[PDB]
């Protein structure tokens, strides 16, 4: 019945009804005007013809290592690209956010609850004849169908850029610090409330879950030692809820951040790293300023930290899985003349498209023992004795699966993959086509054009019949990748823009935030500004064992 | 013992202890450089040489009506001035915000937990051997004594700017949705934690208490009919929670957004005139879209009362205020390819200086009647007995009470001035010389510089010592007025950059938000963009009556 069902209007202008079966579309601030916004103006044209494709962009990204090699190494023309890489990427996210899943209409409800999470694109309205609007049939396919055709691993397909297991529980463990879903409520709302890189998952969401981690001693974190190493303590010496099994002996339920680190020990692995590096910082500080007490020794700790997440995430995660030969850059100082919300709430969509389960492997290989899931899954016992010392040797060592091109989710978490699609239904995203004119991208004109191959485009149009029909989530993890990527076009046009923003709109990248005072001078700003996963590990695994994000 | 509590650090430099009796400036991107940040760089004193007095200013922008009466009629011109005074009070906030009554220092709690007020001056650390820091006695002077010998009302003193009730109302009325202090936690708390103007002293700050207020037919609130005029609803009614006292009658207990609103007619009468102008708004868009639901009625609704709001408070009563010729104007557009920040977070120094005690008069004159405090308070049988068309006309005519200038706070409020003393020390506020040099004014040299006369000077000088140690409260209640003016300059050049940065860092300006189609369409973009307080009350009360912020 809404008039507003087919999406008619183009190029970001708004839909709104006018009446029981017209609508009319807003082309303010869009570049161009007409019915559905798509008759663009001059300034626009000149644009759209200059602008080069993504596609393009990624090829002169990752090729001409010698050109990148000087550009690398001269300050102020790594400092421009790296500007320019920033600003576009962000201008892209709605800032101060717009819609949620209750809401295809700018509301202060919408503004106001941090429950929910933002959404990128408005949900389809209720009253509309098909999920994705107007088009399709009346039911999408069967998603056990969609799960077991064209996402399901037959055998391993590991990731040709190399990404490791060190990569896979990093990942995991950052983005759940502000992907934590509030089951309760539903899919499409956080119990986030920071909305980004507040490390909750290391300190606790609340006030009181910190205090019982906290010491209350120096700034630091309580801890216990096990065998001469420093790991978090027990639930029953804190007192801090964690989810466990009963069957979970008491000494090995872990009280740390996140309440649900403690099902993977490769999460718990971070989960003490990080534990000992605000310790050790807490050190550091204190060698600084005597004069200090335990609450500001904390606080800035916890801000130097969240200084070396986003250093660390910038300069070697999303470095990693860029495969650029530009050296991406951490500098806060690049935004200072330009325009920059430094805010962020955390989309829908950016979680769906983080459904990365490819990337887990069959079986955990540690040194000699190779693990299957029900002996990894809440057993600490494992992190214990290989250690933080061959945990982090053995996870540098066992290659990760790809997550574009298809079939390669393994079958453990088949339960996890169809509950993606689900959920995708269930809070009403739009078609991937819609998202890729959302992220300005070409829409696919065919599930051949999509995959890149046959195969299983052949499979996709018999369950989709349309192309304009195919959902976001399905299409990341069996879109084309890029020569020799771990990602298609898609993952990684809508994924960047997302994940700047959180990184860049963070306070402490703000102009009154970024300077010495606030990490307790020249020192902590300089952990900061020198942070490295291979640091990281350096300074707080036992023996300095190598590290990186891909495989040696 | 601390050794920042001298506050050497100058130009908004920041101190950091370097050891239990050494310190360090941050004098990162002041201006400045040196051990204080003193010795300034060479664009530095070209600014300070051209930038003007701001009484220079406030002397430009208060002369020359012939001038400014071209200006004004010269759209471009007036927007390219809106714009300057728009940029630059705002640039003097800090945005994302820092320091709260807990931490004197940048940290995550105090950014990330939305229940403290933010302050513009951190507070004077607990261990500094005097209350405002290093100068003064260990004690500041007894507040009965402050407040009885300078404060204190001996007779009404009229504000010569010509200021009326419907001001003094407005004033509270408005500001009451920003400035809702939780006394349980702390004076330095606040339950308003949207921070800003979303009029939830109408809708309610919680959602189930907005519910209850709500109709859900065609996006109106509740309300109900009283002879024949239109009433907020009863406590009875909607089960929402108000404050009353005891022995007010069921059907008194009138329900509003804010719980406090209950117990001064003058309130009462603003959130009737707001709640039959959302319901009128309702009328409007339902015309407009019939195919509409009860949900987007009144969010819609909500969206454009809160741009009427800031509309009028800009227009309107900041330009009431600042006396100037130039007419001010609400336009987020000038932003747009600014530098600027659609965010704000509520600082304590201007719930502190809103404070304007002296605005109340001696009694409250509506067309026959006199009423005296105690008949006013609770008593909002008045208000039906003289209906709001009396109220508006009476209250229109009526002056308000001057602010600066000393002695002219009435006997019935001065326990809530001492209680503003009281908790400005509680607090750890810094002196007024501090924030003057916090808000780039000079310091006073003298209690007669200060007051403009010699009698109050002396009795300040004869309690507080050292002009250094004045505090900042009862100096904008004593502080010489400009000449005819309301408030004197530490009053306008400290709530300017507050007033701006909540009304413009509102959402509803970002560029994503204002559009029609955000306010369903061109008509309800028009309400927002012709709304006055004139109008406000010509279409929501009988007759029509004239209204202004000044005596007629
Ligand atoms: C944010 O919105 C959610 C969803 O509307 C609110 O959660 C509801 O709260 C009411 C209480 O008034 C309950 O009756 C509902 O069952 C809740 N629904 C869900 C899905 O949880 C939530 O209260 C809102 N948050 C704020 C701060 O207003
Ligand atoms: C914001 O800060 C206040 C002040 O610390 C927190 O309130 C305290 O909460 C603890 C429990 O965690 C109580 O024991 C204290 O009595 C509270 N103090 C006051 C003055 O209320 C509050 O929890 C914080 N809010 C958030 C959301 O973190
Ligand atoms: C040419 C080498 C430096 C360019 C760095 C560009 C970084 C990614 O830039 C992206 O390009 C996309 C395609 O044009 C656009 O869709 C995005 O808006 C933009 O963020
Ligand atoms: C000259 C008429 C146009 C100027 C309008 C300026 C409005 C108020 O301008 C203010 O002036 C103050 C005094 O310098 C400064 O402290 C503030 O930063 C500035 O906003
Ligand atoms: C109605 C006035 C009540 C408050 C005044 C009580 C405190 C007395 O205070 C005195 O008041 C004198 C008369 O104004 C002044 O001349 C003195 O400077 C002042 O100290
Ligand atoms: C606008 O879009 C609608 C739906 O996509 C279509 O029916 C209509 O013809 C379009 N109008 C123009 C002028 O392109
Ligand atoms: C946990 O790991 C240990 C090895 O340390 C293994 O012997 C044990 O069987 C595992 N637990 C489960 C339930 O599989
Ligand atoms: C810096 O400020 C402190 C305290 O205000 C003062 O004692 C000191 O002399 C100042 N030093 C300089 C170089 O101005
Ligand atoms: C309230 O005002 C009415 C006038 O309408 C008056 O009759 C009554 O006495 C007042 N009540 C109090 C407690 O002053």
């Amino acid at each position: 019945a809404n008039p507003c069902c087919s999406n008619p209007c183009q190029n970001r202008g708004e839909c709104m009804s006018t009446g029981f079966d017209q609508y009319k579309c807003d082309c303010t601030r869009t570049g161009f005007y007409g019915e559905n916004c798509t008759t663009p103006e001059f300034l626009t044209r000149i644009k759209l013809l200059l602008k080069p494709t993504p596609n393009t962009v990624w090829y002169i990204l990752t090729h001409f290592k010698g050109v990148w090699n000087i550009v690398n190494n001269i300050p102020f023309l790594r400092s421009l690209i790296m500007k320019y890489v920033l600003t576009s990427r962000s201008y892209l996210i709605d800032s101060p956010p717009t819609y949620n899943v209750h809401y295809g209409y700018k509301s202060w409800e919408a503004f106001s609850n941090l429950s929910y999470y933002t959404r990128a694109l408005p949900p389809v309205a209720d009253d509309c004849p098909t999920p994705m609007g107007v088009k399709g049939n009346k039911e999408l396919p069967d998603s056990k169908e969609v799960l077991e055709k064209v996402l399901l691993r037959r055998e391993f397909i590991p990731d040709p850029q190399g990404s490791n297991m060190m990569f896979a529980f990093f990942a995991q463990h950052f983005t759940h610090q502000f992907f934590k879903t509030d089951h309760k409520r539903g899919p499409g709302f956080t119990r986030g409330l920071g909305h980004g890189v507040d490390l909750n998952h290391i300190y606790g969401e609340t006030l009181d879950r910190q205090h019982k981690l906290r010491l209350f001693k120096d700034g630091k974190l309580k801890y216990q030692v096990i065998g001469g190493e420093v790991y978090p303590p027990t639930v029953k010496d804190t007192q801090v809820e964690m989810i466990y099994p009963p069957h979970i002996p008491e000494n090995l339920q872990f009280a740390v951040g996140q309440e649900v680190f403690g099902l993977v020990p490769g999460l718990m692995m971070y989960a003490t790293i990080w534990l000992r590096e605000h310790n050790r910082v807490c050190d550091i500080l204190k060698q600084e300023h005597p004069e200090w007490g335990d609450e500001q020794l904390f606080q800035t700790s916890r801000l130097i930290l969240i200084g070396e997440t986003i250093k660390i995430v910038i300069e070697d995660y999303v470095q990693h899985l860029s495969g650029y030969h530009f050296k991406l850059k951490f500098d806060p100082e690049l935004l200072f003349n330009q325009q920059f919300q430094y805010q962020n709430r955390i989309a829908s969509e950016f979680n769906t498209l983080y459904h990365w389960h490819p990337l887990l492997p069959d079986t955990f290989n540690i040194e000699d023992q190779e693990y299957s899931f029900k002996q990894f899954l809440y057993n600490n016992s494992i992190l214990l004795e290989h250690g933080l010392t061959q945990f982090v040797e053995s996870f540098t060592r066992q290659i990760a699966g790809r997550v574009a091109g298809g079939r390669n989710v393994p079958i453990a978490v088949q339960a996890v993959a169809k509950a993606s699609i689900d959920q995708s239904r269930e809070m009403k995203y739009q078609s991937l086509n819609e998202y890729r004119k959302r992220f300005s991208l070409k829409p696919y004109t065919s599930f051949e054009e999509l995959t890149g191959e046959k195969e299983m485009a052949a499979e996709l149009k018999a369950l989709y019949s349309d192309i304009d029909v195919m959902e976001l989530y399905p299409a990341l993890l069996v879109e084309k990748p890029r020569p020799d990527a771990i990602f298609g076009e898609t993952m990684v046009e809508l994924g960047a823009p997302f994940s700047l923003k959180g990184l860049m709109g963070n306070p402490i990248c703000s102009p009154q935030y970024w300077k010495p005072s606030t990490f307790g001078g020249e020192v902590g700003f300089k952990i900061i500004n020198t942070a490295s996963i291979q640091s990281l590990i350096c300074n707080n695994v036992k023996g300095c064992p190598f590290t990186s994000f891909n495989v040696q």
